[PDB]
């Protein structure tokens, strides 16, 4: 729900953390 646990899995996105 949070942009936290999902954030760890968006390493494939263009430029996100």
């Amino acid at each position: 729900q949070a942009e936290r646990m999902s954030q760890i899995k968006r390493l494939l996105s263009e430029k996100k953390t």
